């Protein structure tokens, strides 16, 4: 229930809840297990607003979930992008999530109940501060110099 990024410019430990959004949950943790994301660029970097990737091929265009078929939100009214650190899924319409997600920089209340929430950082912020600091290109907001997720650590919780 807890994973951390290793990224070029740092840590970044984010909490997942399961709970609330148990597909969602699944698939992220499925993915990261597998590998899915090692080597991912974050493509989207705009600032005080939100980091993107998960996307493989880097265009902002593909990645899927471990299905190979996009499941459907899982809203909360307990979950919303009201804090700095908020962690989503990416979607181009209801119900169309594969493997991208992103991180806010900050309360973004206009995205509720359109993307979902699956995970906060609890650790590393100071990481969330290089990434949203990055030089991208002012025209498609993709960094001038590629950022990418290393590798990625899965918390196990104490049991087996």
């Amino acid at each position: 229930m807890s994973v951390t990024l290793h990224t070029d410019v740092g840590d970044i430990k984010i909490e997942v809840f399961c709970e609330r959004t148990p597909k969602t949950c699944e698939n992220f943790l499925a993915l990261c297990a597998s590998n899915y994301y090692n080597g991912c660029i974050f493509h989207r970097n705009i600032k005080g607003f939100m980091v993107q990737t998960g996307d493989p091929t880097g265009t902002g265009r593909g990645g899927n979930s471990i299905w190979g078929k996009k499941f459907e939100d899982e809203y909360s009214e307990y979950l919303k992008h009201n804090v700095r650190g908020v962690v989503s899924m990416a979607n181009n319409g209801p119900n169309t999530n594969g493997s991208q997600f992103f991180i806010t920089y900050g309360k973004q209340p206009h995205l509720d109940m359109k993307y979902t929430v699956f995970g906060k950082v609890i650790d590393g912020l100071e990481t969330l501060d290089e990434l949203e600091k990055l030089p991208v290109n002012e025209k498609t907001y993709r960094p001038l110099n590629d950022v990418h997720i290393k590798d990625i650590t899965i918390h196990a919780n104490p049991f087996a």
